[PDB]
């Protein structure tokens, strides 16, 4: 019998029912340097079964209460048995309180504790977050519980099922503001002990978990707007960000985005009010806090005068997944964190749904399947890979929880869930979720849970018919790994699954239940017309009159990519899909267009088609205005650049390209008036941007004499910025790129003195892309210099002049000679070896290329790698692959590319 405070799950014998927490930062340093926050604390806990032990959560907490650690008292007029003693547990986190004696089943106590912590920059539990305000250093207060750090803060029991009411109070400087989850109660008070300092409680919350709790005390000011439910809704930033309008954009989503979704969840917004915290550098992006989201603040905050349309979207989709968990996950819990999938994945889909409702003439929800769907796809199509569920008896420790926060939870998870959406009708999975949301409002469920509720929805209706039960379809899509290519010969009509991997020689050793089966929901359309659904069962092979075709006719599967699978044809069907695209594109959705190119791209890798049918079904891209088919092209050839661009194959390759982007560069051209005016909505902003950028690193003179008129233009007049912030990346790049020292030290300047971070990044990334050699040597001279460089800043700079193919071996010989700076800088911050070996190594492609890494590990003798270590071993392994593909590839390619570049 193991003891029970060596178990890392709670024992179920005692559940919260409701917490005082009261927090005190001291936000002056002690001067030894350690800054501190104070707390005292009471739990009300109801026994459930007799047990003479409290095991409680505490982590890096000392205690200072009278007597023993806590002080136990009975509710009412319980008795409560004396405390034997109280000890601290730090591998399991625990406080535990051993009694003389038994708590009684139905009777409820309180334990009262004080305690101290340091608020230490480590963004975990109660912390303290430093930035400059001109002359002055700031430091705010602030927390982030996700997932176990609740207990870093105060005791408590911190696992997301065991929810209660918390009463917060904080403790601060009276000139600082605070907040919290739910809304002050009245005007602060001064502290008897010290009027310098103020108390500020807060409204009791709603029943809810411990690791969506939040409290901050800053010098913060905000942005209001009374909902017409008289919700209040605000912004908070610093002072100086507030008065700049940064916060109006966050402001003007943020009341839609809470409207769609109080409809969307057939569930009123469940709070009084809606706080929105931009913080600087804010690691963890974004935390859903429930009623007080956090966010880093580029993602939060917008500058209409140097921020680009990329950047307003993702404001408003960061917005909408946060504020999606007010419901979904806030609300209703997932009871443990082998679910989080659910919760994140949920979120990640309808993300797009509520920014969608914020701006309805972006066609936001396409972007789902460029950036979830195929990102997601290309790690799921590994031997590697794992299922969306684990079983919650294997996630135990803090780290095992941790791992669950990956790709797959949140954009396979988003994938899979807007797949059955589809298959369902939104109507019919609004209604199963309005139905699982109102069953579960302040409790906890599993993803079985909202299956059934889903299933009650189905089964009162008749028109959505399924060929199995909500759970066995869905099972097939979370308790297995990976997903199926689907290949149809079109000569019968016969369509197969098979379990998909990029390596065609991989060895899968996952097993599955269903022996790598799925069901699969495939929609269709025929000549341009959509065709009855149909479902795959869980068979090998099958056949069906909807995927046979006639010789001058074309079916394609799986529409928008809903489904979340590839598509393979025969090759025949693929060519009449090719002559469509060629002469009249517009019969086939964008989405579909670009799904073409991103699976066949995906299908070549594997072996399953020739690289050349691949290429083949980019030539229609000379007559595409749309953004999605090209990003699609644009993303599948990155590789192609980075193996090819120190080859013979890159002179044929930038031959096509410009070939191929020529018309639409001439089209923008024209549309925006000679570039004085962007395109309206959103896409065909993204579609000009990719356009230029594509132009001009491919060097078309027309994109090049733009990009070189522009920045001269901005050179003779400093402070009036004539190139649209949409354009500033590739406009700044190919401007340095043709330029010398003169654009490259004016650029410095305007980098020296940024004060926006986007700005920055744009100016520090474009630096390197000079064709000097000495430019970007002194350059590199630079980056490891924090008066010139931000530390946090210098492995990015390296990799992007690693990214010039002038910088490459520069970059690499820098590496290699100043690799004696793992002994300065993985203990001066954490620096990223690991992203830095990546970066440098990216391009290797040939036994030399090898035989040199090889020789750079043969420092092993001493030093080592750091964070990097497997990051190096990760290098030799993709320069062995990158190897045998270009082997294989270069004479096919190169032939390509000179057939097809006129
Ligand atoms: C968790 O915190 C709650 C808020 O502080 C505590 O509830 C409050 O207790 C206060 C004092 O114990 C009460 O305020 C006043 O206290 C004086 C004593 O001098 C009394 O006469 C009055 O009852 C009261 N005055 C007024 C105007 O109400 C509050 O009644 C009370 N606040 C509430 C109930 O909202 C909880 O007791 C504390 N929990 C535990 C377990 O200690
Ligand atoms: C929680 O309690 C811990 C244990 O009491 C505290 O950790 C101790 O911090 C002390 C001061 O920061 C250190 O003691 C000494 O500090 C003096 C100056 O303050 C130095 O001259 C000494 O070098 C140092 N003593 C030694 C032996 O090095 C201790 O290092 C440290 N003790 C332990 C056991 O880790 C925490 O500070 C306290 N935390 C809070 C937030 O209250
Ligand atoms: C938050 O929502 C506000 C209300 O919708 C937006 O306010 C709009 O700002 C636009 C951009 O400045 C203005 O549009 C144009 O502004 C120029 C300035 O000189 C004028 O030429 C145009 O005539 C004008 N266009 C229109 C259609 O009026 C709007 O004046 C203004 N609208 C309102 C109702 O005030 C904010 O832009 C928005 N904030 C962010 C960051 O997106
Ligand atoms: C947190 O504050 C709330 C609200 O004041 C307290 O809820 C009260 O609980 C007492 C004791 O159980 C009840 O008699 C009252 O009916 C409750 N009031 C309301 C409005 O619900 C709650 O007890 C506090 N939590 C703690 C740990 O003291
Ligand atoms: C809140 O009060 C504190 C203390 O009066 C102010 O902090 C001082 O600000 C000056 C600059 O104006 C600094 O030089 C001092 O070093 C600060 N002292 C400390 C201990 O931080 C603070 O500016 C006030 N804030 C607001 C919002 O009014
Ligand atoms: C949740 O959805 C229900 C069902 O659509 C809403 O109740 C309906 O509201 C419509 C709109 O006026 C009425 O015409 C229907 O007759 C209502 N149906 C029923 C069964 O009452 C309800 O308003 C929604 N609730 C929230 C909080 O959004
Ligand atoms: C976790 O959630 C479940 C519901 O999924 C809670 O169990 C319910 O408790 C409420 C209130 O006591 C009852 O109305 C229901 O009968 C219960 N449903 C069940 C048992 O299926 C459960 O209390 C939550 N767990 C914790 C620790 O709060
Ligand atoms: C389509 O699938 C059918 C299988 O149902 C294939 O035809 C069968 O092939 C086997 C091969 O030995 C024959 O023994 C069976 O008699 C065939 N069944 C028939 C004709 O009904 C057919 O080859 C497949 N076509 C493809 C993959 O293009
Ligand atoms: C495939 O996706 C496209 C969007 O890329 C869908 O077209 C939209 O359809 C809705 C409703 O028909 C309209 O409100 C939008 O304005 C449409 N946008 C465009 C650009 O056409 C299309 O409906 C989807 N196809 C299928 C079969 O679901
Ligand atoms: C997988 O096992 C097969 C056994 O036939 C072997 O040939 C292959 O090299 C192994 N591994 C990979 C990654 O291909
Ligand atoms: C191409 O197809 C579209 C949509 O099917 C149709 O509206 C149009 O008539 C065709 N365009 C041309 C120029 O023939
Ligand atoms: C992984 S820490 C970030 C907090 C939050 N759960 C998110 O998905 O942004
Ligand atoms: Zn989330």
């Amino acid at each position: 019998q193991s003891k029970p405070w060596n178990r890392y799950r709670l024992p179920t014998t005692l559940l919260p029912d409701s917490y005082n927490v009261t927090l005190r930062p001291y936000l002056t340093p002690n001067a030894d340097g350690l800054y501190i926050f104070k707390g005292k604390s009471i739990v009300r806990f109801l026994c459930q079964e007799p047990t003479d032990v409290i095991i409680i959560h505490s982590k890096k907490l000392n205690y200072t209460t009278q007597g023993h650690m806590v002080v136990l008292r009975g509710v009412g007029d319980s008795q409560v048995p004396e405390i034997d003693r109280t000890e601290l547990v730090e591998l399991t986190e625990y406080l535990v309180v051993h009694l003389k004696g038994s708590l009684q089943p139905g009777h409820m106590y309180e334990m009262e504790s004080e305690f101290q912590g340091e608020l230490a920059d480590d963004l975990a539990g109660f912390y303290r977050s430093e930035y400059m305000e001109g002359n002055v250093k700031k430091v705010l207060a602030t927390t982030q519980m996700q997932s176990t750090d609740a207990r870093k803060s105060f005791p408590c029991f911190d696992e997301p099922a065991m929810k209660a009411t918390f009463n917060i109070t904080l403790i601060h400087p009276n000139n600082l503001t605070a907040l919290s989850n739910m809304p002050p109660k009245g005007s602060s008070t001064p502290l008897a002990e010290d009027p310098n300092w103020s108390v500020t409680e807060f409204e009791t919350t709603p029943v809810m978990s411990t690791y969506l709790l939040a409290y901050i005390v800053s010098e913060f000011q905000s942005v209001n707007e009374t909902a017409q439910n008289g919700v209040l809704i605000r912004i908070w930033a610093r002072p100086n960000a507030i008065a700049e309008g940064h916060g109006m954009y966050a402001l003007n989503v943020t009341g839609p985005i809470l409207n769609f979704f109080a409809n969307h969840y057939n569930t009123s917004y469940p709070l009084p009010k809606s706080d929105q915290i931009a913080l600087p550098d804010f690691n963890a992006g974004a935390m859903e806090n429930w009623g007080l989201v956090t966010y880093r603040e580029n993602a939060l905050l917008f500058d209409p005068q140097s921020s680009s349309i990329s950047n307003k979207e993702r404001v408003v989709t960061v917005i909408a997944h946060e504020l999606a968990h007010q419901w979904f996950g806030n609300l209703v819990t997932l009871a443990w964190w082998n679910d989080l999938w659910l919760n994140e994945g949920f979120a990640s889909y309808v993300e797009y749904l509520g920014a969608d409702h914020a701006e309805p003439t972006w066609n936001l929800k396409d972007l789902i399947v460029p950036g979830d769907v195929y990102r997601v796809m290309a790690v799921d199509a590994l031997a590697s890979s794992h299922p969306l569920t684990t079983p919650a008896e294997e996630v135990n420790t803090p780290a095992q929880i941790s791992e669950m926060f990956d790709s797959i939870s949140y954009s396979k998870g988003a994938s899979v869930i807007r797949m059955l959406s589809n298959f369902l009708t939104e109507d019919l999975f609004k209604e199963g979720l309005a139905s699982y949301l109102h069953a579960f409002a302040y409790q906890n469920t599993t993803y079985l849970d909202l299956w059934e509720h889903l299933q009650k929805a189905v089964d009162a209706q008749t028109s959505i018919r399924l060929p199995d039960t909500v759970r066995a379809i869905m099972d097939r899509w979370t308790l297995q790994m990976g997903f199926p290519v689907i290949t149809v010969d079109t000569k019968t009509g016969n369509i197969s699954q098979k379990h998909f991997l990029l390596d065609s020689e991989s060895n899968v050793t996952r097993s599955s239940a269903f022996d790598y089966l799925w069901i699969v929901p495939i929609s269709s359309i025929k000549n341009g017309v959509m065709q009855d659904h149909y479902w795959l069962r869980d068979v090998s092979q099958a056949q069906n009159d909807l995927f046979k075709t006639a010789s001058d006719d074309w079916v394609l599967l799986n529409v928008n990519v809903t489904g979340y699978f590839q598509v393979n044809y025969d090759e025949d069907n693929w060519r009449m899909i090719q002559h469509q695209l060629q002469t009249n594109l517009s019969v086939i959705p964008v989405i579909n267009r670009a799904q073409v190119i991103y699976d066949s791209f995906n299908l070549a890798t594997a072996h399953m088609v020739p690289v050349t049918l691949a290429l083949d079904n980019t030539l229609f891209l000379n007559g595409e205005k749309e953004y999605m088919p090209w990003q699609a092209a644009l993303s599948s050839l990155s590789y192609f650049s980075l193996m090819f661009d120190r080859s013979e194959v890159y002179g044929p390759m930038k031959k096509y390209l410009r070939k191929q982007v020529e018309p639409l560069f001439q089209h923008f051209e024209t549309l925006t008036k000679n570039w004085t005016e962007r395109p309206e909505n959103l896409m065909d902003q993204y579609s000009e941007i990719n356009a230029i950028s594509t132009a001009c690193s491919n060097g078309l003179p027309q994109c090049e004499n733009l990009a070189k008129t522009l920045f001269d233009q901005w050179m003779s007049d400093p402070e009036n910025n004539p190139i649209h912030p949409n354009l500033r990346s590739t406009i700044y790049c190919n401007a340095i790129a043709q330029g010398g020292q003169d654009q490259w030290d004016f650029a410095w300047g305007q980098l020296q003195q940024a004060q926006l971070v986007n700005e920055a990044d744009k100016l520090r990334s474009a630096l390197a892309c000079s064709n000097e050699v000495w430019l970007l040597n002194r350059y590199l001279g630079y980056t490891l210099n924090p008066d010139l460089i931000r530390k946090q800043d210098a492995t990015s700079t390296i990799n992007s002049i690693a990214s010039n193919v002038i910088g490459q071996p520069l970059a690499w010989d820098f590496v290699q000679s100043n690799w004696k700076k793992l002994f300065q800088d993985y203990g001066g911050g954490s620096f990223s070896f690991s992203n830095l070996i990546q970066g440098v190594t990216r391009r290797f492609s040939s036994e030399f290329e090898l035989q040199q890494l090889e020789q750079f590990k043969k420092n092993n003798m001493d030093v080592g790698f750091g964070s990097g270590t497997r990051a190096l071993e990760q290098a030799l392994e993709k320069t062995k692959a990158n190897i045998k593909w270009v082997k294989e590839n270069k004479e096919v390619v190169l032939n390509w590319f000179i057939e097809h570049s006129s």
